[PDB]
């Protein structure tokens, strides 16, 4: 995999946030004799390989068509571990085992399954002094979020290295190969241990566009209203796929909506930014990279009900407007555009899974790693 | 990549056509331990890497949009020489060798991209001795197969052992990249220097597809005199073969270029007729049938064509030289069904073109056929 070098790069505390990089090229084979562009970087195939050998990825999954969640599977590269985070009808999840039960022995790889759902899951995160997302039923919360919360939970007990997260919806299963040979390309080029890899591709479509290109400015105006300088920098507020080094995972609060992707970028800003005081030496003193790749293949998800377009500007300008770095002028900015599509809710904040005890939850869940696990 | 296994083989005569196969993972990793478990087919990295170094991919192209022709080549793995056969206006070309010339430049590798109404071509193949395609004008004819035979010559010349098309109208690089991969998932598993790789993937143009398999099928019937299903690549614009196979074979000029590929193996190599080809005899032919996990996506305008398709092949069949009195009238019967039959316009294998000749004759010229 071949891509462009990032002309300009945001710096902003020790945060790093290089502008949007194209793949030119998906594979870009095995390198032998290297040969120095400085505008581009040849990324070898062992080195992928490798990468993605420490790499978990998390394909979150509420009622799916089984056609696609399979096709998804057979898209991601061998050396990854799948997770499949689940939050569907019992009936429709007993389905989804099957189908990955079937998947990873036949591909002869391991899976891990778990359901959103679970008692014994709740019980591990209290266990583990976790207790944020579990609602009165007294289970886990609905929402993608929390099965990402769970996930990253797996990941970590797996001991990966980086974990990716892929929507189930994918019509193709080669753009779920891109995705995640660019997750690995961008933990190859970053050169910190604290890293983020957002995907970006460029009657009714028509109008996502408009919400993206507000939701990516909303961002812009906050790292702005900081930096005195104006930026267009961010091009990927959403990102349903992005991927992070786990170090860097749990160190992250997450909102619970469509305020998952865009709260990433805030919380890293006031975090890192180093307008507050930064507790953190390790994050002192790599920073932290953030990177956007571009990805050749056209993104093509099933949809069947997008009243969510309106919902997703909504989650993002809430994000900016409530971020402890907006001046009034940005507060403002964000004000008028809502209010032209008189309140303003504040985003839903689990706190970061740092916090987790790892022990505990390790001890919780002896007895049933068993069934979570496929081979 | 990890495939299943064909579920049945057709032997007929010296040639093995195997039933269709799904990929199962696209990408299958590296092996390092073994267990061809029963099941499947599990090819390594590094075998389907070392097969590409050795293949060509022929990009045909007719005033194809520039964006998606360079998403085409995005796709296509580094290992793999990129032959450009382009048949456009000359100022479209012009900015075809433009996007390529660069694109190879960036990505360093190399390429090589013609015109196909080149008069340094039409003049060498006539040194060859192969004066079949030139036209009226004194140029090679338009038309994609002529497209495909100067294609297959570039590649007889740059040494490379295996040739694969892919159409230029498609709007997915990673469909592509599939493509180029399970070429060379053929090229490892098979058994024999001849081998060809023919991709499907599974609303008017349904029923076509499965009446033109199924003509070919009763084609294969008539001779065996037992029934088969084995054929579903009657057309297959995505294929690959072994350059030694391709150089063999006779090319039919229409949407007729695929079928008659499998009808001239049966022709050939179905030992019905005397089979004077020493190595073919000892060696055999394997024809994979590959299922892709990607969506087709291609860009297309005014399908009249799905009729001419059907014509095509079912003609093909019709004018075999195996097809036993019962298949021609059943063909009839359905073409009638959409009182009189056209043969198709056949050149000659270009096993009997000399090289020498042509590469004497492009001289000073192979220059501007390579690009830097
Ligand atoms: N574990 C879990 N998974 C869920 C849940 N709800 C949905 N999912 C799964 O997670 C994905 C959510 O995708 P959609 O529900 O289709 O969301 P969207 O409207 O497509 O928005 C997506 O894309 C945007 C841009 O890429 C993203 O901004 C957004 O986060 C989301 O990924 C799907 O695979 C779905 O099956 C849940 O409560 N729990
Ligand atoms: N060199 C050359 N190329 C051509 C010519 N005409 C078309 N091409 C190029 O070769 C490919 C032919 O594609 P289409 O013209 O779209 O043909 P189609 O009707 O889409 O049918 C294709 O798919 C079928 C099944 O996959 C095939 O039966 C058929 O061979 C063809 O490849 C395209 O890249 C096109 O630009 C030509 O006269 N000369
Ligand atoms: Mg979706
Ligand atoms: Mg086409
Ligand atoms: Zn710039
Ligand atoms: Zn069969
Ligand atoms: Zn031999």
């Amino acid at each position: 995999m071949r891509l462009e070098i990032p002309n300009h790069t945001e710096r902003f505390g020790v945060v790093r946030l290089h502008e949007v990089q194209r793949i030119l090229e998906l594979d870009s084979g095995r390198v032998r004799d290297e040969s120095p562009a400085v505008g581009l970087r040849r990324l070898d195939d062992a080195d992928l390989r490798d990468v993605l050998e420490q790499t978990a990825i998390v394909v979150p999954t509420r009622n799916e068509r089984l056609k696609l969640l399979e096709g998804v599977l057979s898209g991601i590269p061998h050396e990854a571990l799948i997770l499949v985070a689940s939050n569907s009808s019992p009936d429709r999840f007993q389905m989804e085992r099957d189908l990955l039960e079937e998947f990873a022995h036949l591909t002869e790889r391991p899976a891990l399954i778990f359901h959103q759902k679970d008692p014994a899951l709740a019980e591990a995160l209290r266990a583990g002094g976790y207790p944020h997302p579990i609602g009165e039923d007294g289970l886990v919360r609905s929402g993608k979020a929390e099965g990402m919360i769970l996930a990253l939970v797996f990941a970590a007990l797996s001991g990966r290295r980086y974990v990716g997260f892929i929507d189930a919806d994918n019509y193709f299963p080669g753009a779920v190969w891109e995705y995640v040979r660019a997750y690995a390309a961008g933990f190859l080029m970053a050169k910190t241990p604290f890293a983020m890899v957002r995907i970006l591709w460029r009657v009714v479509f028509r109008r996502y566009g408009r919400v993206s290109e507000r939701n990516n400015r909303a961002l812009n105006q906050l790292i702005g209203g900081v930096s005195g300088f104006e930026t267009d920098v961010v091009k990927t507020a959403n990102a349903g796929e992005h991927a992070m080094s786990l170090g860097l995972a749990l160190r992250l609060p997450l909102a619970s909506g469509y305020a998952v992707e865009p709260q990433e970028l805030v919380s890293l800003l006031e975090l890192y930014g180093g307008v507050f005081p930064l507790e953190d030496e390790e994050v002192l003193q790599h920073g932290v990279e953030i990177f956007q790749i571009e990805t050749r293949n056209p993104a093509l998800h099933e949809n069947k009900g997008d009243e969510h377009i309106r919902d997703m500007l909504l989650a993002c300008l809430a994000t900016v407007y409530h971020s402890k770095l907006a001046t009034e002028e940005v507060r403002q900015s964000v004000l008028e555009e809502l209010q032209a599509a008189e309140e303003p809710p504040p985003p839903v904040l689990y706190p970061p899974l740092s916090s987790l005890d790892l022990q505990a939850v390790r001890k919780a869940l002896r007895g049933h790693f068993s069934r979570f696990r496929v081979p």
